[PDB]
């Protein structure tokens, strides 16, 4: 494929799902990475690369240029999911796009849980404004779509990359406390989430298994999301 | 492709664009189509079918059943963007999905764009609950998008198929008067958005060329559609 430069942040857990697929496909080492501050985004960022000045986002093609000043000939790209189908596109020895339609679709199904129903319910509970019930049964959503073993449908593939990222930094806030509950609440839905046993048995064993996956760990800097996550709270 | 059973309704946008995709793939005729009365849902459906008890779905190979009788062999597909892709995997010679990599992401960009600014602005403006400068600035977004001619991404795709459905009920909508501004105002905006001239000229081109596609009209009871919105709306 043509040359490809990722704007993304370690922060980001939708950056981290164009990461995680650029992994599994092998290419991370391929690709260009340059990091964006969102505290303190350059000014030619949005007019340049993403007018919505968020990452992730790629440019695709043109000329060799440095990072800081991405070439008008470059095809720009943003949005996650669809940047991870695109290099399953660009790329499609990582085996990420199931070939069976069916399996595609039954992917792209389990993408709709993450969005509409895992990272709202976990937003709003890590934030405090929801229940913990209103978690746990978005976890059963996809729990329920779970297959017997493996990844959400069977094979690894761009739903447990759309997934992942989420599931890190989920692990993070509850294992720190920081989830706005007393001390040992947050620990304890971790537990549940994680565990393997319970409620959420299988999805645990699931979790258990993203987590562990290198293209995970790969691009996954813990130490610095857990000082971002525990300053953050502190204020 | 093996045997498709699609569970429909003639009032549902998001159902049409699977009746659309369809038709592009020159299938409409090889499916079943089951029209569910969404003020009156068969037991059946939801336990059966979809547990989410919406359309679109679509029952994917199996015996040879009724569609009120579906079999549990059947594969039960749901969400009508899936579905859409679906069909564009399963009936190549569509063109629904181009083969560039590129076009790909740019069409589903729009798609994004189309979930995420259009159908929210759209709902909130149609219900009176926000300002007519808050969905036409939506709508300005998707004509940005849109190159100097032809469709979303040039040639038509799976973006015009999401779009459209909503696209052709706005129009009922406005045409008739029926979105909570007084007689007239519906109308003035119809013509901002499809007069091909003004803020919204390059968008009033392309909206022209969505509601004259085959596949829309063949799929689009305007009659039915625009006999229940004045129903609607005289409650
Ligand atoms: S995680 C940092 C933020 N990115 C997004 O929210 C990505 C959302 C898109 N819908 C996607 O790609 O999936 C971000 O860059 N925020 C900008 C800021 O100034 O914080
Ligand atoms: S238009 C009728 C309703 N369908 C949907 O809302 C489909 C939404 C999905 N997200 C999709 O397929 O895109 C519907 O069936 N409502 C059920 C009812 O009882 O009204």
């Amino acid at each position: 494929p043509e040359r490809i430069t990722l704007y993304t942040a370690k922060i980001c857990p939708f950056a981290q799902r164009v990461e995680i697929a650029l992994h599994e496909a092998k290419a991370h080492h391929n690709v260009e990475q340059f990091q964006i501050d969102l505290q303190n985004k350059p000014e030619w960022y949005a007019p340049k690369v993403n007018p919505a000045s968020k990452v992730p986002a790629i440019a695709y093609g043109g000329p060799h240029v440095p990072p800081d000043q991405p070439s008008p000939e470059s095809i720009k790209l943003a949005e996650s999911l669809i940047l991870v189908e695109f290099v399953a596109d660009l790329f499609p020895h990582s085996h990420l796009l199931p070939h069976d339609p069916v399996k595609r679709a039954q992917a792209r199904f389990f993408i709709d849980g993450v969005s509409t129903k895992f990272i709202p319910a976990w937003h709003a509970f890590s934030q405090g404004k929801s229940s913990e019930e209103d978690f746990l049964t978005a976890v059963e959503h996809l729990q329920a779509l779970l297959p017997e073993s493996g990844f959400a449908v069977g094979a690894y593939s761009i739903a447990d990359v759309a997934l992942t990222p989420f599931l890190g930094r989920a692990r993070v806030t509850l294992k720190e406390d920081l989830g706005g509950y007393p001390r040992g609440e947050g620990p304890r839905v971790l537990a549940v989430l994680t565990s393997g046993t319970g409620r959420l048995a299988r999805f645990g064993k699931y979790a258990q298994d993203l987590l562990a996956r290198e293209s995970f760990q790969a691009t996954f800097d813990e130490a610095y999301i857990t000082e971002r996550y525990k300053a953050r709270f502190a204020d």
